[PDB]
């Protein structure tokens, strides 16, 4: 299991923290470009999707321990501008999920794979699995099988399996139980998850300041259950920004880092203003980013370096007694 | 192409220099540990080989762009202490070559492969091929087929093929042309070589200072032919220490960096005396390394920065104009 | 190239003929089972699909040189009753194609791949690509890219690439023949890596006149000979899909095709549709209907192939090796 | 597990019998051609090795349920004449074992693999592992690790793992113990053996007729032990000829089949005399292979259909109740 540990080390910074940036947005980027161009979403050229993902990778790489890129857009647009020492998490789940009456059904991106991600020099495989424990049996069986089959692929190619879990509405107190029980399920050893991309159990807006107050301790107990499931499974957990205001998301992180979270995954929030208001003027997008998005990014990174417990690689290698034992054992 | 270019980017430092450290020594390290312990080479226990390679990774990994490690000894000994940002080149050649009257015959390490190197999260595959153009047709066709088969495996796994070429003496019971024709043959597109680990075409002691003189003009011309072959093929090249003294090896680099070379691969010079004179006192070995090998390493990196042309990853991406084309094309 | 040659040899009988049977039908079998049960298709239990596939493999494996199985239904249903000597072709395309206004877009079955077909012991990979030369540039670009990416997967795993081409209507016999023939001409290009072709009739089965010395016959045979010519130049053997044509009509399509160089056929729905539809789940009554009709049709098709089809022969065309180690070094 | 079961089905005849022919001989076939030409073993040409293996495949393939071919010699010589319906078993162990004083060390053929055997369309991988339970710990550990890593390769590529076990003399009733304890050791689930290729546990010449006698019962007890080990582990077993006389190998098979064996993997017994005597005339070798050599094989198959118990595939699959569960589970 060397590749999984080494792969996760390449996603964390020199200190062992996960200061990740998500740049795999497919419809969100297309929609942000439809607003910037003033044209309908169906008229936005592919060239525009590329120039936007190239600009974001150039702008946010030097302040990210690792970046999440999708294969069809960000990989051809910015693989040559992503620094070598920045970790590369490659998206595997297809954005066009099946919205059935009993819940959402996930599948991999066509003509892409865990094997291909390993081949292209990717450091980790990422899968977002829309999940809620109250889904129909058919939907629960589909999602569990999909996550499991990807976990098997990642074990086969010894590559870090990064599972992002998200609850959804069918086509606040209840939501917190739906989140925790989703985390508990995919923390089972059969799924082979190596890193959790988790959403907050309680909304960012509903969070009181960190204090000994009964209100704050009842909220911290929700985060504590998540952190307890992840420490027992041995899986580090980071947090999706979710679009919450920078201060609201900073509070989410203060609560999460107390319960044991090891980092964050920054989303749209960072650049959604710079892209919509200034594309295609590259220089103008970089100005709005250097004062808003990159500021928040450096702040979240500083909060992680201070409050978050660093992750450490767990290399419990077998006792290699003779020359050749390692090559045989690694099979 | 993407995995090979990004893999190569992880072997060079931030600026694009290959300041690599060879740490895959098998018989030389065993012989260095025999002298350090008093006992003969056949009595050196496996635990000492691990202990030695772990000290050498801990003390040199931070002052190296990438490190070449062997699978059976260095992988289980120091994979946990190899920095995530330091590139990892894994040895594929079996050190026990066949010394036939007509030349040396090479093969891969048993139970180890290009596929396994891609799996552990290795950035590059290293193969040492013993080669003399004047070898027998049997030995020539054996070495050619072995190097070509590894290039095919490296192309299949889209991982950089780092080929090391060495000139050797024939079996003896009781110099520049041989290097240039070795470099020329394997530079052909059938071998798929991505990085060269070449030796100096003229001895290190024989090298005159870089003068306008016809002696230095004819000596630099030998390096220029090596550099022109590497440049026409598109294969960057690095120089291996090969036992030269600090000043002797620095002249080789001063000559090669003007001829095109993109860096160095430092070997036994850095730690041979530090190991042989102080093993197994860790505090003593690290002290000896700082005042000698580490000092040389710092000077070689400074010389590489002052005179070596930075290598650039040439991503010759076949332009994609639609969502799905990248996944389909990457096959 | 060895694996593709051995794989192709295992899809044909020891004479060289492709007497193949298609058992990868997903919605057509679901509709047949809904009609047998007297319930809606969305009420058909998954166990009925397995019982049907298993019935059909045991029944038709006697008269078939190779069989086409789909991974999610046929493979769990009947891999244990598929004879070791009957070749195994595994379906890769998803039956749920994207029905865009500009044309149909294809994709692989989720969580199934060429690497898995090679791993499980499959002899060949099968992809059906919906194709029209006059479809939109985007749809054309998608289909060409999908076909080519599976051809690359098949070269990497050295396994035969069986490609089936089918024309369809968007959401004249000479106008259909142009759509069919120009589809064959495109995917015969070397970049696609096609090893075997599963083709529909360029001219309708009903329209075909008797194979005599008339002008009507030479005109019809010309379309078959253009298909036969494109395939012989590319080195791709071609078989014919029954496509729901009546037995007499399919035997006529085969006579025209075999004269043009076709090396066999792939029998679909025709063989078992009514048998399953009328008697499922009474296992015996299904076999009894199959023996009196479908199995008789397959025996006739196999006999016609033995007499009139040209035998496919393997051409290993291996580069000569002169030393021990050369073969292992060259196969990489 | 599907590919393993179907691969075993393809090595057996329509009635589950293993009537296999081995023509992967490297040193034994070399010695036969050296004797046929008068010249030493070191003088036998490569073309002579190819022609001989091509004759055996043309002559015997139609009367064998499956054949065992080696990559370097029998594969380029006869893959084009090997019938589609004859199972192809491909050798993997290097014939040049390491003959240490403590015992024999095994390795795979250079540049060949289980991955390549799957790729060429081979139905099974074959490894011969030289074994004695009384060899040194260094040798026992090596053979154990080599057998185990190939089992893991065959599990990864879901391909039958045919393991041949052979006792040998150390350099420069007791035999039954070396044979039976070898069988016992590699029947352990960790090795992932799918089919056994075993030598007789009692010398072929020492065997009395198959009568209800004390001598017969004593010998049959050594065969029954092998049968029980194999039957408990669920591993079918076939007996290798070992160059024994035809009448002797029929007695070895009668005892083996009465104890549960499912066939044979006969080599030199069938064709050694045809090649050793009449090489290099094509018509003469094919006359002695179709008349005398094929008679032995035809008799061996006749005894097998009469007395050997059929092998039956256990396709005990994990039951699926929905569309997509097979593809998810097959990972």
């Amino acid at each position: 299991s060397i590749g999984k540990q080494r792969g996760l080390a390449r996603l964390a910074d020199e200190d062992g923290h996960f200061t990740m940036v998500a740049l795999d947005q497919r419809p969100p980027l297309l929609q942000a470009l439809a607003k910037a161009r003033g044209i309908p979403a169906d008229q936005v050229e592919f060239a525009d999707m590329l120039a936007a993902k190239r600009l974001l990778v150039e702008a946010l790489a030097h302040d990210a321990s690792s970046m999440l890129l999708d294969p069809n857009f960000a990989m051809p647009a910015a693989i040559d501008v992503l620094p070598a020492r920045t970790g590369l998490i490659v998206t595997l789940e297809e954005h066009r999920f099946q919205d059935t009456p009993g819940g959402r059904k996930s599948r991999s991106i066509d003509n892409w794979s865990v094997e291909k991600i390993r081949r292209v020099g990717g450091d980790a495989v990422k899968v977002l699995a829309w999940y809620r424990p109250d889904a129909s049996d058919e939907v629960l069986q589909h999602q569990k099988d999909y996550v499991r089959t990807i976990g098997a692929e990642c074990r086969r190619h010894d590559i870090p399996y990064v599972l992002e879990l998200l609850v959804y509405p069918f086509p606040a107190d209840k939501r917190a139980d739906l989140v925790i029980e989703s985390v508990r399920e995919f923390a089972k050893p059969e799924y082979g998850v190596d890193l959790y991309k988790l959403e907050t159990p309680l909304p960012a807006a509903s969070l009181p300041p960190m204090d000994d107050s009964a209100e704050s301790r009842a909220a911290a107990a929700q985060f504590a259950e998540v952190g307890s499931i992840c420490a027992d499974a041995g899986i580090p957990w980071v947090l999706l920004s979710g679009g919450a205001a920078p201060e609201q998301f900073e509070r989410v992180l203060s609560y999460s880092y107390a319960a044991g979270a090891q980092g964050f995954l920054a989303g749209r929030t960072i650049w959604l203003d710079a892209v919509q208001n200034h594309f295609p003027d590259r220089e103008a997008v970089l100005t709005a980013l250097k004062g808003d998005g990159m500021k928040i990014l450096k702040d979240l990174g500083r909060l992680t370096r201070e409050k978050a417990q660093p992750w450490k690689p767990d290399f419990r290698l077998e006792q290699v007694d003779r020359e050749g034992a390692f090559s045989c054992a690694y099979a």
